[PDB]
């Protein structure tokens, strides 16, 4: 048995197919079992149609053995492209080993595993090419995440499945040369989605475009929402944000990720370049959902 | 010497360049020596122009040592994209180790080897991503095969060459993220092409389009040829074929492959969904070439 | 620690980011430290804008530790896509191990390393797919090089960085399924660029287009410059060059590379096919820069 064949066979029982079918459509995806009580993690874009139109879509989970079981949507987070499903009263479940994405290094060999019984499912192999790489993702909203970049091929055949290290541990969730959501970030989102059915992210009310020159490189403020924390913090248009809190901002993509790293209700510093002068501002991030939270 | 360098050097002498040149055109490809009597296996699309227009095309085989030798087309099978060439009176030939594609597992490391002296020839490396994956291939006819999907790059530089395991054994023929024809299927086609110069595949006289919903997912009958076995079997238009013989049919691609698995002249069951009712039919497949057969 | 993680960590200190910024633009690239006196090698297309417009572009080098240091353009060679930078008075530099590209074999595992602190920098892994492969490269002029073809991904994230063997030795410079400039060729160009600030390549004054048929395959003369060595050597239009000196010419790409292998001022044979007759001609290559040379 090969080195990668052993690893792929080890986690095959913990990867499932996710089928969402209507009267005229259908779409498949991959998921991973992360809890013995029947909790399955995929990415939010696999089950987007069933979430926005639940009166016409049925979501089932197909196992490695061939068992087909109905599933229930616990919650989803479009801003991190994550979602949690639930299957009821299924015993002898093979739960996946969840690793620590903070221990992943550049050059580590990985497997991008899709569901074994998927239609066009794949299993690709590569290494970790970059860590903490902001990447944008296209009725769901557009988002930007820090991703574990890998030269293993991510496609519709292994999207939603796990990114696996050589210990058969899940270090990421494959998404959309290929990118995966870190498992440490996935644990935070999934733990909140199981508990409350929702996730609350900070907001500032800013639109930014990218800029890169000798004066200042970063995220240039393109808009300020009325009554937003940035409006009450003194942020103006044409400002060039270079630091959000404790993280330097290289472009609009890193800016979106840096805002999510902030704490809701706590004062945070913002460093901008206004008409050639470096100005330090202070904002209090609002929750994107005030009723949840 | 590296692990892959050792394997690539082991099979280099059994991979050849295939040159087809005319008064105004030329195209190169790769082949593999599978028999000491001078039998070379490539895919049918490398030598398509020389087969359809033999009065103007010359087909030569270039070896690893640099020897250029004229070749003769034994036979071809467009429906599996396979062809067999013949070189006469060449001694001390390095015949390739033919493996067993039924022993190949997902995750096995592979090499996609092209001819060493090819112009734009390549040698790519990857793993097996999927097994028994139906895949469509574009004056030759379009076909669909079960393929050994691999994340090793298949291109014009290694097409027609062998897919190689870590024992330097041929497990597939590279074709056209990359796909290869299984060696077990290649042995069946090549053994018949050497014996009779032809291959006879079953036919039903059906055109199908794909369909995927909650009622029924499979291959929807788009046409029925007059006097075809499907016409004498009771298959109608708008039927949704879900099982051809002993193989479930997920789409039109798997349907085309499932028909080739049938036996000519033997009754076979067909399961369709007609106006919401599951109906089991019986057909007797005809030979596509009645004079050969 | 993984096998590739160990190699990537070994050379990380010898790979640098190269930043060229103006009042309205900016572009990043990768380089490699090849000499303790502060000599950095990248490819010519990373610093093209700063070379052609030095009055408006500033070129800085960012190190692994985060140090940003101004850089000076020693010289560039568009015909091989190579350039040498210089940093002054920087001690404790980690100089990269330079290997021997003539000892590289097909199948050898390689790493394509980009600068660690680059914005969209990558580290991809693959094998060597082909050696001595002519490949064309797009106000700089178009060129063709022999390259170490690899199935590791080369992109804007690791372009200009080193191609690394399993001994953490530089065997190539990543450029532009992926290609790299051999380290042996890089040493020749860099040694001349450091010494004289320039590189002198042979010229013939010929334009060629590709041709591949049964009569003759090679580079067909499309133009002859007035007073060129080819004009004084008897080369005519519609000639089909098949051998430049001691190297056979398969197309226009190999022809461009074969000319650079010639010696300036020394008689060299040219074999053409003129109206069906093989004719052997003799040319004396001129220097492309007569004042340097």
């Amino acid at each position: 048995a090969g080195r990668f064949t052993k690893v792929a066979a080890a986690v095959a029982d913990s990867v499932v197919t996710i089928e969402s079918v209507s009267d005229q459509e259908g779409m498949q995806g991959s998921g991973v079992i992360v809890d013995g009580r029947g909790y399955i993690v995929t990415n939010a874009h696999v089950i987007s149609e069933a979430a926005n139109n639940p009166s016409q879509f049925k979501t089932t989970v197909v196992f490695n053995d061939g068992k087909e079981v109905p599933a229930n949507l616990v919650g989803r987070d479009p801003k991190t492209d994550l979602a949690v499903l639930k299957v009821d009263n299924v015993d002898n479940l093979t739960v996946a080993r969840l690793g620590d994405s903070s221990k992943v290094r550049v050059g580590d060999e990985v497997l991008a595993v899709g569901a074994p019984l998927g239609l066009r499912s794949t299993v690709t192999q590569g290494i970790v090419s970059a860590l903490h790489r902001p990447v944008p993702l296209s009725s769901d909203t557009d988002t930007v995440i820090d991703a574990i970049q890998t030269d293993a091929s991510i496609n519709h055949g292994n999207s939603g499945g796990p990114l696996i290290d050589m210990d058969a541990q899940v270090i990421g969730i494959n998404t959309a040369l290929g990118f995966a959501i870190p498992v440490n970030e996935m644990k935070l989102v999934a733990n909140s989605l199981i508990k409350d059915g929702k996730i609350v992210h900070p907001t500032l009310g800013i639109s930014t475009r990218s800029v890169s020159n000798a004066i200042a490189s970063g995220a240039q403020v393109a808009n300020v929402k009325a009554g937003s924390p940035a409006q009450k913090g003194g942020i103006l248009e044409n400002d060039v944000i270079v630091k959000v809190g404790n993280r330097a901002v290289a472009d609009s993509d890193e800016f979106v990720v840096a805002v999510r790293q902030l704490a809701i209700g706590q004062d945070a510093p913002i460093e901008v370049v206004r008409e050639g002068r470096h100005v330090t501002l202070t904002v209090k991030p609002d929750p994107d959902s005030t009723l949840e939270h």
